[PDB]
């Protein structure tokens, strides 16, 4: 059980992913790496589960590499839809400035802040 969704705005590539984030959902973003390592010229990321749940140390890295991989593309990388018991991954790691994450409030700033 997992979703998968796409959007690009003036360059920002929107995921919105819906289902379980493990080694098993996190393989479908598994696949965006390659693409996000070099889409073409310099695009922005947009992530942000609507049906986070189980989301457990499988996609962590998965989703870390991407960060290292739209920031080494020239870039930036952004993730929201956390939670209070999904923040907690990343508020353990201490690793979060790593992804940086926020709360829907992030909507906005998800856009990777640079665009509109």
């Amino acid at each position: 059980s997992l979703g998968i969704d796409m959007n690009v705005k003036e360059s920002v590539l929107c995921i919105r992913l819906t289902g379980e984030l493990d080694h098993h959902t996190a393989e479908t973003l598994k696949q965006k790496v390659t693409q996000s390592l070099e889409k073409d010229d310099i695009r922005h990321i947009v992530l942000n589960l609507e049906d986070l749940s189980f989301m457990d140390s499988s996609g962590l890295g998965v989703i870390l590499g991407r960060y290292k991989q739209i920031k080494q593309i020239g870039g930036e990388m952004v993730v929201c839809a956390i939670s209070p018991a999904v923040k907690r991954l990343f508020d353990m790691s201490g690793l979060f400035k790593i992804i940086r994450f926020e709360q829907s409030e992030q909507q906005a700033l998800l856009t990777l802040g640079v665009a509109s």
